[PDB]
DNA sequence: TGTACCCCTGCCCGCC
């Protein structure tokens, strides 16, 4: 009747006003886009009396002052006990405060924040002065993430969304206990882009648009579903026309319709007309957030088009003057409004770290098990503005493309997850979507802590964790690797480290504090890390009874995401640039951990059993079992030792390994048995940090490694097994001396952190020349990039990318020396070392 | 206005 509901996804900040973009309901219960604007939001200030003075006493003097100041009639001010347990010195643990509330909107003097370090005769602190204004409305009015909210007072005549209101009363707004969430209109897009000799920019040639009116999060996504709609939008690449003959073939065989356009200028301007009426909450996509997105924001700042913000759901007339890498901020607010679903940012990568390069044919093929072969399209090319099969070709690749992005969206479930995790935190959806675990971490504090009474505050350095020197070489027998389900976050809750529970020297943040005695009353940090660990634990239980191969795929994605989040939960303790950074805390939790990954190695020596290798919170046990029971009675025997020393932490069965090879720290090579339903147990191989788990070894170097690895472990006479490795690799120098092995085999990836500008011995890095024949070439290569390239027959003068290296014109064939020594040779070596009875020299002969 | 979990351990490259 009066109460207006609202589904609230993402916000803005202007003009000292508080912008909400989400969805709505209408009589008939459709759907449509709407703008909140709420005005009256204030900021909690909270003024500090000296050692003598009262909140009254500093009222009598602050509150004229302020009312001059920002010229207020009147200002709300009261009295309120509060606590403080964070890092500054000179606060009192709990203290009575002179609550104020600065409206953000004052009619003078509206951008003039009061400083923390404001003194006085009266007071001499001053918190939360600086707030933001989304914090302080999602912070005082308790709103947890995306979800339904109720409005009332709402004013509709005082943007691209269809509903428009606006509220003086920030009170009024108060979320729902609807835990069902509309349907998302998602757009999928795809660009095509070509550089420009001239300028040295990239211009866009086409785009492609996938529309999905109704995804709903509530139930699972259906696979492969069709889109609702499929729209191209093709540019000359070259020359003003197309090739005769493209309109009709694009009909006849592209799937949804094909628009073609005179200049780009046009056809972006299409397509904002296009965004606008579509008005999707979701935009999916590849690589959009590092590449594309800033593309398409240049271009229509080059062109002058007038319609730009309707990426976003803010109508903004003019461009930010500072636009021209700054350029992230702005991107992200022009698209304020609707959320951006990039599958290859930080976010996607990190359900996805099955793959080296994260290239959108890998991630098909990773994450859908489906593979496409990629094809190079080069608009520079004169093939394009000839040939109009070659063009049909292009944006066929263009489709599929876009198509991939949307599957592979639905298939990680990106938005799910992401949603899920800002409910949690209590964030915005955007800002877990773009990748952040830090501001998870911080607004998920600033709630607990705000909601119970505490001043939140406004806004390598110490030892990690124990790894043992392994014994390096081949354990024949039974090995046992006993795990601590998740160590640190159940330490925390063990001992009670907190904010406000653990004493520590607030003067020098490298004194080592202590655990505080088991009279103090669980903190703040151990609670919703406990609540973190519960969950993580039922993802767990929930993905060992599922049936569905792909649900539980989707299941061990989700488990490790709340891992993430908790784990980064004590990461951020000792991320300097953390609104909660507790150096001495991190510290604290590390120490203990150290402590009792001893004290388990120490209980397994008084029990004359041997622990052969230790990473932070495993230890590894050579049994002397020749079987599996045997070995699992050692196992839980000692497991049920170690549980007893604690109250919530506990040890547990990991894997274990029929045959261990230990290489050296972080890296070695077992076969992990794995029991089955009928009580059948199977033999797989696992490995860690060699070699061939490395993107910069080639697949021939990873099969190779493989095979011998799989024979040396094999349960074959040790000097047979040694010989069938030997004439194996006799095989491989034949087949890759002569030239009888697929190139694919041998690319290389290499990540470069820095631009290939920033490489001062770059002239050696083969990866950099390739990367700047990449940019030479007008392909787009910046920071964070992924190299694939071969070395052919100075190693970085003759490395080439993959791409121009598998056009056969190019003649480019690969260099057997290189990939013999040090792709093959090296690593083989480094694997076969402390194998009794390995000849060196017989391997060097096998080779070269 | 303006982001970004922690530390541990090897392997390149160069130099003292
Ligand atoms: N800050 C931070 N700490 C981590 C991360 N990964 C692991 N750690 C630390 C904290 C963990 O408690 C500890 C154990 O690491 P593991 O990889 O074995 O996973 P964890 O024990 O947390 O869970 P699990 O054994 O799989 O049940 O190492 C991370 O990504 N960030």
């Amino acid at each position: 009747t009066d109460t207006f509901q609202m589904f609230w996804l993402d916000y803005c900040e202007v003009n000292n006003t508080l912008i909400l973009f989400g969805k709505v309901k209408l009589k008939d219960d459709n759907c449509v886009s709407a703008m909140v604007q709420i005005n009256g939001l204030c900021r909690e200030l909270f003024f500090l009396p000296r050692e003598g003075k009262t909140p009254t006493d500093i009222h009598e003097e602050i509150i004229p002052l302020l009312m001059d100041k920002y010229g207020l009639d009147n200002i709300r001010a009261k009295p309120q006990k509060m606590k403080y347990s964070f890092e500054l010195p000179d606060i009192p643990s709990e203290s009575d405060y002179l609550k104020v509330l600065l409206p953000y909107q004052t009619p003078k003097s509206s951008r003039d924040t009061i400083p923390s370090d404001l003194s006085s005769d009266t007071f001499y602190h001053v918190f939360g002065g600086n707030s933001n204004i989304f914090e302080s409305f999602v912070i005082q009015n308790r709103i947890m993430g995306p979800c339904w909210l109720d409005i009332k007072g709402a004013d509709f005549n005082s943007s691209h969304c269809a509903v428009e209101v606006s509220v003086d009363k920030p009170q009024n707004i108060t979320p729902t206990t609807t835990k069902t969430m509309p349907n998302l209109r998602c757009l999928s897009l795809s660009i095509q882009t070509l550089m420009n000799p001239k300028e040295n920019k990239q211009e866009i040639v086409s785009i492609t648009l996938s529309a999905y009116r109704n995804i709903s999060l509530d139930s699972p996504i259906p696979e492969n579903i069709k889109p609702d709609d499929l729209c191209t939008l093709v540019r000359p690449p070259q020359s003003t026309s197309f090739p005769l003959g493209l309109a009709a073939l694009a009909k006849q065989k592209l799937p949804g319709r094909v628009r073609l356009f005179n200049n780009e200028k046009a056809m972006l301007s299409c397509f904002c007309a296009m965004l606008k009426v579509e008005d999707p909450d979701v935009i999916i996509g590849h690589r959009l957030q590092n590449v594309y997105l800033d593309v398409l924001a240049h271009r229509m700042h080059d062109l002058n088009i007038p319609t730009f913000s309707s990426i976003g759901r803010r109508l903004r007339r003019t461009w930010p003057e500072k636009f021209g890498n700054m350029n992230h901020f702005f991107i992200s607010d022009i698209c304020s409004g609707r959320l951006i679903c990039d599958i290859a940012n930080e976010m996607g990568q990190s359900l996805t770290p099955k793959c080296q390069s994260w290239d959108l044919s890998e991630m098909y093929q990773v994450t859908c098990e489906k593979e496409h072969k990629p094809l190079d399209i080069d608009y520079q090319n004169p093939q394009y503005q000839n040939d109009v099969n070659s063009m049909t070709m292009a944006l066929q690749e263009n489709i599929t493309n876009c198509m991939i992005s949307a599957e592979v969206s639905y298939r990680i479930q990106l938005l799910t997850l992401t949603k899920q995790l800002t409910n949690l935190a209590g964030n915005a959806w955007a800002q877990t979507l773009g990748g952040t675990r830090a501001g998870r971490n911080e607004y998920i504090l600033l709630h607990e802590f705000s909601r119970n009474g505490f001043i939140v505050p406004d806004k390598a350095k110490y030892q990690g964790g124990l790894v043992f020197e392994p014994e390096k070489g081949l354990h024949k027998n039974y090995v046992l690797v006993m795990d601590f389900n998740s160590l640190y976050p159940s330490i925390i809750q063990e001992f009670n480290i907190c904010f406000t529970t653990v004493d520590r020297n607030k003067e020098d943040i490298d004194e080592l504090p202590s655990v505080p005695p088991s009279e103090v009353d669980q903190g703040v940090l151990p609670r919703l890390l406990a609540n973190l660990v519960d969950r993580r634990r039922e993802v767990k239980k929930v993905m060992k009874t599922e049936t569905d191969p792909h649900k539980r795929v989707q299941c061990d994605i989700r488990q490790q995401a709340l891992k993430l989040t908790a784990n980064s939960m004590y990461g951020c303790l000792g991320y300097v640039n953390s609104r909660f950074y507790a150096k001495p805390l991190a510290m604290l939790v590390t120490n203990k951990g150290r402590e009792i990954l001893m004290n388990t190695r120490q209980l397994a020596e008084s029990m004359n059993l041997l622990v052969v290798y230790g990473d932070t919170n495993s230890v590894m046990i050579d049994t002397g079992c020749d079987n599996y029971a045997d070995a699992i009675k050692i196992g839980l025997g000692f497991k049920r030792l170690v549980n007893e020393r604690y109250r919530l932490l506990e040890i547990d069965i990991d894997n274990v390994f029929k045959k261990l090879l230990l290489h050296a720290k972080k890296k070695y090579a077992a076969l992990t048995v794995n029991l089955d339903k009928n009580g059948n147990g199977t033999t797989v191989l696992e490995v860690k940090g060699l070699d061939m788990k490395r993107r910069e070894f080639c697949p021939l170097s990873r099969d190779v490694s493989i095979h011998v690895l799989n024979t040396i472990l094999s349960d074959k006479d040790p000097e047979e097994a040694l010989q069938e490795v030997y004439d194996y690799l006799e095989d491989i120098r034949i087949k890759v001396e002569t030239n009888n092995i697929r190139i694919d085999k041998y690319k290389i990836n290499m990540k470069l952190s820095k631009d290939p500008k920033a490489y001062p011995g770059g002239k050696n890095m083969p990866a950099v020349q390739v990367a700047l024949r990449m940019r030479k070439a007008g392909r787009v290569v910046k920071a964070g990039s992924v190299i694939t390239f071969v070395i052919t027959k100075s190693v970085a003068e003759r490395a080439h990318a993959l791409n121009e290296v598998m056009i056969k014109s190019n003649n480019l064939i690969p260099d057997p020396q290189y990939y013999l020594e040090k792709q093959i040779f090296a690593p083989v070596e480094r694997l076969l070392e402390r194998i009794d009875s390995f000849n060196v020299v017989r391997l060097s002969e096998a080779l070269g």
